C-alpha cells in the first residue's frame, strides 16, 4: 500500500497514515548551531554480543538484519534512555547518487546511506509491536555512512546481498557483530520522534550518531544491486528509499557535545 514510488511515496504517506502530518516526525533536518547541548545525559553505550544476529532479509522497503531478543545481551543504554533497549533489527536507507539516500540530514547536507539500529523497551511492554506504539517503546541509533574506503566488516554483508536482491527473500546471517558498523565516537544528537515508515507512530527516542562510518563506492553499489521487486516481475531496483526532513514542530534537539 505504500512504497518509495512516484505513485506511493513518501509525499503520499499522509492519504494513508495521517499521523505522518503529526508533532514529532521524523526524520528531521539536524541545525548543528541550534542542538541543545545537554551535558547531564549520561554516556551513550552500545553493548552488542557478537552473535545475536538471525538473518538478513529483502523486505520490499530495505535490507534487514533481524535478532535475537529474548534478553538484554544485545542493548542500547544511557544518553536519553532511562534504562536499556533490545536491538531487534538494523537497515538502512539510500540513494542513487552520493548526494543523496539518508532520512537525517545534517545542516541541509544528506548522506549516501543511513543506518538504523532499532531497539525496543522490553522491560516495559511485552512486544516489540507492543512497543513500537507508545511514545517510550523505541530507540533508533542512526549512523550516517559516507563513500570512501573500503568497510572490512561491511564486505560480509554486502556480500550477502546478491542472495537477497529480490523482494521477499531472506538468508541466514549468523555471528554478525553489529558493533562493527559503529563509528569510534559516541557523540550524538537526540530528539523524540517517529517511525520513518508507515505507521509512522511517535514512539521512537532519536539517537543519530555525529560521526559517519565510511564504506567503498563498491560497497555502496550493492545496495544499489538490491530490488523493490520479487523474482518474476518488471526489475525496479531499490534505491531513494528514504523519507525527507520532517517540521520540528518546536522540539529541541540535544547534542551530548559542543559543535
Ligand atoms: N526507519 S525506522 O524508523 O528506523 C523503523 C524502525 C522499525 C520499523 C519496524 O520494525 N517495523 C515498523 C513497521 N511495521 C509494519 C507496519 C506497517 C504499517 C502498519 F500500519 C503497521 C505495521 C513492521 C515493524 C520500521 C522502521
Ligand atoms: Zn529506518
Amino acid at each position: 500500500g505504500w512504497g518509495y514510488g512516484q505513485d506511493d511515496g513518501p509525499s503520499h504517506w499522509h492519504k494513508l497514515y495521517p499521523i505522518a502530518q503529526g508533532d514529532r516526525q521524523s526524520p528531521i533536518n539536524i541545525i548543528s548551531s541550534q542542538a541543545v547541548y545537554s551535558p547531564s545525559l549520561q554516556p551513550l553505550e552500545l553493548s552488542y554480543e557478537a552473535c545475536m544476529s538471525l538473518s538478513i532479509t529483502n523486505n520490499g522497503h530495505s535490507v534487514q538484519v533481524d535478532f535475537n531478543d529474548s534478553d538484554d545481551r544485545t542493548v542500547v543504554t544511557g544518553g536519553p534512555l532511562e534504562g536499556p533497549y533490545r536491538l531487534k533489527q538494523f537497515h538502512f536507507h539510500w540513494g542513487k547518487k552520493h548526494d543523496v539516500g539518508s532520512e537525517h540530514t545534517v545542516d541541509g547536507k544528506s548522506f549516501p546511506s543511513e543506518l538504523h539500529l532499532v531497539h525496543w523497551n522490553a522491560k516495559k511492554y511485552s512486544t516489540f509491536g507492543e512497543a513500537a506504539s507508545a511514545p517510550d517503546g523505541l530507540a533508533v541509533v542512526g549512523v550516517f555512512l559516507e563513500t570512501g574506503d573500503e568497510h572490512p566488516s561491511m564486505n560480509r554483508l554486502t556480500d550477502a546481498l546478491y542472495m537477497v536482491r529480490f523482494k521477499g527473500t531472506k538468508a541466514q546471517f549468523s555471528c554478525f557483530n553489529p558493533k562493527s558498523l559503529l563509528p569510534a565516537s559516541r557523540h550524538y544528537w537526540t530528539y523524540p520522534g517517529s517511525l520513518t515508515t508507515p505507521p509512522l507512530s511517535e514512539s521512537v527516542t532519536w539517537i543519530v550518531l555525529r560521526e559517519p562510518i565510511s564504506i567503498s563506492e563498491r560497497q555502496m553499489g550493492k545496495f544499489r544491486s538490491l530490488l523493490f521487486t520479487s523474482e518474476d516481475d518488471e526489475r525496479i531496483h531499490m534505491v531513494n528509499n528514504f523519507r525527507p526532513p520532517q517540521p520540528l514542530k518546536g522540539r529541541v534537539v540535544k547534542a551530548s557535545f559542543r559543535a
